[PDB]
C-alpha cells in the first residue's frame, strides 16, 4: 500500500494538473462565497432584505461547496491548498446589474468545474467525473434559478415597486420558477 | 348480441357522421393540450412563474379531458382513431395576446363541444347529450376563469409591476374570481 | 451577460445541432405518449383492465418526460419547437404482438437519448450528458420491465386463462421483476 | 292550487301518455330486477360465487331504480300503477349466454328509458327529462360494465380455469374496467 501525498493510504494517484485545478476550483468557490457576502451587504445597504437574505445563504452555500470539494481531495490522498482570496467586487449601479453579476459568476462557477472535468476526462479519472456529475446538475439549476432572478428584475424595469414585489418574494423564499 | 365497430358488445349502434365528429373533437382537446404547453413555456422564458405553473395544469387537464372523450367511445363499442396533432402556436408579443388566445381556445373548444351536442340531438343519441352536458358545464366555469385572467391582464395595461402582483396570485392558485 | 435564443440570460452557448437533436427527441417522448394511449385503448377494448390502467399511466409518464425536456431547453435558455405529433399505431394482432411494439418503442426512445448523448459528447457539453445520465438509468429500468412484460405475456402462449391472470397482476400494480 | 291524479296539490299537469310510459317503465326496472334475481340463482347452482353474489347486488339496485321512478310520480302528484311482473326466464347453456341475456336487458332498459325521454321532449316536460339524464348517465356505466363483464366471459372461451379466475374477481368486488 503506497501513500498519497496527503500521507492516507493512496487508492489511485493522481495527475498533478488536475490536482492544480481542484485547488484553484476550490478558491473559485470560496471567491463566490466572499462575492455573495458582498452582494449581500450591498443589498441591505439599499433595504432589499429579501435579496440580503437570499445572497446572505448564498454565501454559505457557495462555503459549503468549497468544503465539499476540500474533502474529495481528502478522500484522494491528495494535499489541500487553500490559497489566498481576492476581495470581491463590492460596488454595483443597480440591482439589475448586481444580479447580472451574480448570473455571471454562476456561469464561471460551472465553467471552472466544466474545466476540471474535461482535465479528468483526459487523464482517465472516473473518480473525478462522477465526483463532479451531481456538482454539474446543481450548477444546471442554479443557473436556471440566476436566469429567473436576473430576468425577474429586469422585468421589472427599474421600477421600485415592482423590486419591492420581488423583495419580498426572495424573503418568502420564492427563488425560482418552482 | 350484437358487436360493435370496436369489437365490444354494442348497446345502440352510432351514426358515422357523430362518430367521426366525436373524433375530431378529442383532438380539438389534445390540441389544447399541446397549446397550453407552448404557452407556460412562453410564460416560463419570460419568467412569469406563475402563469407559467397555471398552464402547465391546464395542458395536463386538457389531456385527462381528452381521455375522458376515449374512454366513452370505447363505453359506446365505437373505434377511436387518434388522428396527427398540429403544432401549437408557440410565439405571442404579449402576455395579454397570450391571454387572447388562451381564451378563444377555450371558446372554440366549447363551440366543438356544441358541435357535437347538436349532430347528436339530430341522431337522437341521448347518451351524448348527457355524457356532454357535465363538459359543458365545466366549459362555462373555464370561460368565466379565463376571461377574468385574460381581463385581469389587460387591466394592468403592461405595467411589469401588475404583471408580477397577477403572476404571484396565479403561482398562490388564486385563478378565479372565487 | 448574453441573451440566449429564447431570451433568458445565457450560462453557455449550444452548439444548433445539438439543440435540434433534443427537440427531436422531445417529439419521441410525446410519440411514445399517445402511442401507449393507444395501446391502452386496444387493450380496454378486449377488456383486458389491467393492461390498460398500466398504459394509461404509461402514456402519463412519458408525456411528464418530454415536458422534463422542454424544462430543461428553458434551463439553457434555448427555444422550444414543439413539433408535429403522428398518428400513432392502433392495430395488432394479438396483446404478444402489442408488447413486442411497446418494448421496441422503449428501446427506440432510449435510442434517441444515446443519439443525443453522443453528440453532446462530441461537443463538450457535460451539462446535456448529466441531465440525461439519469434519464438513461430510469430507460434501463423501463426496459427491463417491458422485456418482463413481453416475456411474461409470450410464456402465457395465447391462452386467455393465462393472460387474464397476468392481467390482474397489472391491476394490482405487479408490474416488475421486483 | 290543483290537485293532482294521486291527490297531491299539482306543480303541473302530465300527459297522461307520458305518465303510462313511467308506469309501464317501471315494470321493467321491476322485470330487471327479477331477472338479475334468477340470474344469481342460476351461477349460485353452479358454484359462481362471485358471480352469484354480483348478480344478487344487481337485482337490489335495479328494484331501487323502480322506487326511484316511483318516488318521481309522487313528486309529480301523479298515481303511480303497480303491474303485474311477468316470470323471467331462468335457464340457460352456458355462462356467455347467460351474460349475453344481462347484457341485452341492461341496454334494454336503456332503450325504455330513451322511448320515456323522446315522449317527454315531445310534451316539454323539462322536469322529466332532468329527472331522466342521471339515470342515462348511469346505464351508459352499466352498459360499459356488462359490456366488460361479457367481454371477459367470451375471452375465457368456456374454460373452467379461466371462469373460476374471472368469478373470483367478481366476488373481490372486481367488477369494471375501473
Ligand atoms: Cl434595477
Ligand atoms: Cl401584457
Ligand atoms: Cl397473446
Ligand atoms: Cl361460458
Ligand atoms: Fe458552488
Ligand atoms: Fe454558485
Ligand atoms: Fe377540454
Ligand atoms: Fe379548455
Ligand atoms: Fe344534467
Ligand atoms: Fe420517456
Ligand atoms: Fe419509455
Ligand atoms: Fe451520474
Ligand atoms: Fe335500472
Ligand atoms: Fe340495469
Amino acid at each position: 500500500v503506497a501513500q498519497g501525498p496527503n500521507g492516507r493510504a493512496l487508492a489511485e494517484s493522481m495527475n498533478p494538473d488536475l490536482l492544480s485545478a481542484i485547488q484553484q476550483h476550490i478558491s473559485i468557490e470560496r471567491y463566490a462565497s466572499v462575492t455573495y457576502l458582498a452582494m449581500s451587504i450591498w443589498c441591505a445597504e439599499r433595504e432589499l432584505a429579501g435579496f440580503y437574505q437570499f445572497f446572505d445563504g448564498e454565501a454559505k452555500a457557495e462555503q459549503s461547496h468549497a468544503v465539499h470539494f476540500t474533502q474529495y481531495l481528502i478522500a484522494r490522498s491528495q494535499s489541500n491548498d487553500l490559497q489566498t482570496l481576492d476581495a470581491p467586487r463590492q460596488n454595483w449601479d443597480s440591482l439589475a446589474s448586481l444580479m447580472a453579476t451574480a448570473f455571471q459568476m454562476e456561469a464561471d462557477t460551472t465553467s471552472s468545474i466544466q474545466s476540471v472535468y474535461a482535465l479528468a476526462e483526459r487523464n482517465s479519472d472516473t473518480r473525478t467525473t462522477v465526483f463532479l456529475d451531481p456538482l454539474i446538475e446543481a450548477q444546471i439549476q442554479s443557473e436556471d434559478q440566476f436566469a429567473y432572478l436576473l430576468g425577474r428584475v429586469k422585468f421589472a424595469n427599474g421600477d421600485p415597486t415592482a423590486l419591492l414585489v420581488i423583495d419580498n418574494e426572495l424573503r418568502a423564499g420564492q427563488t425560482q420558477r418552482g
